[PDB]
């Protein structure tokens, strides 16, 4: 298979090693027999989630089967719809790819927790 | 209503005005009766936007009225489910509030698109 995505440690330069991603389900945990490895990290479970390519639409998936969880930053585009908020979270009433000076975005931070 | 949440222009240091939130349903838009409103811009939709506090269990959530729609940047948890994967993106395999030397993340990149 050719490849679809990689991954790089955040922080990391453009000299830094990265990670191929070449198959359809690549798996993380502190197991051995994972595709990415932490064998001494206890924060991370022995089978922690996954990573999965759809063959024919493309949409790369992420699935969690760990104790803890995974936590993933996104760009949530909201359009006629519902979305929950909370502390931290930034929002762009106007965003621009391509012309970023014309981005008009404003940090929510709640006022309890 | 007691102050529930505010909005700070982003990069804006602290001594810069913000939006408080002392209501229950929050508009945003170019039209005039809009609580944040922005008049002579184009992109942003008469009735934009709606930001709303649940009386109760206290959720804040946003929803979008809008042509183009809203972007938000989120911090998803995903415990034992799925979520889709986007360029851009940065998975967290270990996050910990308290003690962010621990964090072990990796950006994720599209080799297509």
């Amino acid at each position: 298979m050719q490849p679809w995505g990689r991954l790089l440690r955040l922080g990391a330069e453009e000299g830094e090693p990265h990670v191929l991603l070449r198959k359809r389900e690549w798996t993380i945990g502190r197991r051995r027999g994972c595709d990415l490895s932490f064998p001494s990290n206890k924060l991370v479970s022995g089978d922690h989630c996954r990573i999965v390519v759809d063959e024919k639409s493309g949409q790369v998936t992420l699935e969690d089967t760990s104790t803890s969880g995974t936590v993933i930053n996104k760009l949530k585009v909201v359009k006629k719809q519902t979305c929950p908020l909370q502390t931290g979270d930034v929002i762009y009433l106007v965003y621009r790819k391509n012309e970023p000076e014309h981005n008009v975005a404003y940090l929510y931070e709640s006022l309890s927790e």
